[PDB]
């Protein structure tokens, strides 16, 4: 890998991972080089973003450069200049399984190229694969290249690692060192529900707690930006553009792992251990200001790099298994992701009508990956809920001890019972609730 760019990097059948470390300036001082050059040499080009959080801080580096911001979180004008595109992974993934046209770009620039959300795998393997056929150039922005095994990188200032014993329940007593600190705290926890109770232990010691997930994110993170906190309460947020002004990361370093049990259910496993590349982008929020030395990373588990059983690697599968590149071809995974799977070639490849159906169910519908394409792939149109009532007895959805229940288009009153069970829909509150109003057709 390399720490600095230079413009042989542009040239086809290149791809460069530029790897460094938090707060370096990937975004500030580097990523408008690449893209100053990109123009200045006509160069097809799209910029992909792991949020729209990171999108607007890109918008921001690159004000007074020409880009076609293809995101609703930067304000865009005309236009005169087509070089430069910018959008997100999961519309870039998107758009290359819809009809409509993407440009084929000559230059790809990943940034958090580590990203492990199924659309970001996918989007790494038809880059890479369009790289290696000679028709593009990439460069992958990541202080964690895939595959490896470091979880203590290098740092902008130095950082005090400590190995503890990190609750993951409320506490009455044996962790005063959590609350008997008058700094600010990122807590990487196992699960919402986790932190849910986590949050509640620490609101009532008194602290002012903001809680993030993955899917509350975009909408949820800028509190941490405006309004006065102790402590972030958050599942993985680490590569969505997770920038706190903050003197310690707390990390159980373990995680929920959504895993296909005897290839007909998803099932939420463990928590289990992290990679080594998640906890160093963990450690990464904090040791980012050399003015403050001595930020803390307190960690409560060792790191696994055995994270094949995790359901993103062949839900990556299912999506590049739908993106076409020329007759008869499918991409590959990226070489340091392709071990992950067990596929056959091809295999989640959809019809034109069912692949219609995939994507909004992706999309409009908030499903998982593995559940949407179940449901595709069984012939079952959009808006046809049936699907949510039929599942076998084992299939039962819960909630509060008591079976689900939701008022159907058709007004009747079912048990939540899906034909697929995914534990993803219902694993919290809000999952659940999302769940029940898809299964009631009301979007």
């Amino acid at each position: 890998p390399v720490e600095c760019f230079e413009p042989s990097m542009l040239k086809k059948k290149q791809l460069t991972v530029l790897d460094l470390h938090p707060g370096a300036g990937k975004t500030r001082r580097v990523l408008p080089e690449i893209v100053r050059e990109a123009i200045k040499t006509r160069l097809r080009t799209v910029i992909l973003a792991p949020t729209r959080v990171v999108a607007a801080e890109m918008e921001e580096a690159l004000r007074g450069l020409p880009v076609r911001y293809m995101t609703t979180a930067v304000n865009v004008t005309h236009s005169g200049t087509e070089i430069v595109d910018l959008m997100c992974h999961a519309t870039f993934t998107s758009r290359l399984l819809q009809p409509i046209r993407v440009p084929n770009y000559n230059l790809y620039i990943m940034d958090e190229a580590h990203f492990t959300d199924p659309s970001s795998i996918a989007a790494r393997g038809y880059i890479s694969t369009r790289v290696e056929m000679g028709e593009a150039a990439a460069i992958f922005m990541t202080a964690t290249p895939p595959g490896t095994r470091d979880a203590f990188p290098d740092s902008n200032s130095p950082i005090m690692d400590t190995e503890v014993e990190v609750p993951e329940r409320a506490w009455s007593s044996g962790f005063d060192w959590v609350t008997d600190h008058s700094g600010k705290t990122v807590w990487f926890v196992p699960s919402v529900r986790n932190g849910n109770e986590i949050a509640a232990c620490l609101t009532k010691a008194g602290k002012r707690v903001i809680q993030l997930s993955r899917k509350t994110f975009e909408t949820e993170f800028q509190k941490t930006k405006h309004q006065e906190w102790d402590f972030v309460v958050t599942t993985d947020i680490s590569e969505m553009g997770a920038n706190f002004k903050a003197d310690r990361v707390i990390d159980s370093r373990r995680c929920l792992k959504p895993v296909i049990l005897d290839g007909e259910r998803v099932i939420l496993a463990g928590p289990m251990p992290v990679t080594h590349a998640s906890a160093a982008q963990r450690r990464g929020r904090i040791g980012r200001n050399p003015n403050k030395p001595g930020d803390e990373y307190l960690y409560g588990g060792g790191c696994a790099e055995t994270d094949e059983d995790h359901a993103h690697w062949l839900e990556a599968r299912m999506l590049l298994d739908n993106i076409y590149l020329q007759d008869g071809l499918i991409a590959s995974l990226y070489r340091p992701e392709a071990d992950k799977v067990a596929a056959i070639e091809g295999e989640f490849k959809l019809r034109t009508e069912q692949r219609k159906t995939f994507v909004e169910l992706m999309k409009r519908g908030d499903l998982p990956v593995w559940l949407a394409y179940q449901v595709a792939s069984a012939g079952i149109t959009y808006t046809d809920r049936r699907w949510c009532f039929d599942g076998t007895t084992n299939n039962t959805i819960m909630e509060d001890s008591v079976p689900a229940e939701v008022w159907t288009r058709h007004g009747e009153k079912r048990v939540l019972k899906p034909r697929w069970m995914d534990a993803r829909v219902c694993s919290d509150h809000a999952a659940l609730k999302s769940f029940k109003e898809f299964a009631a057709g009301k979007r």
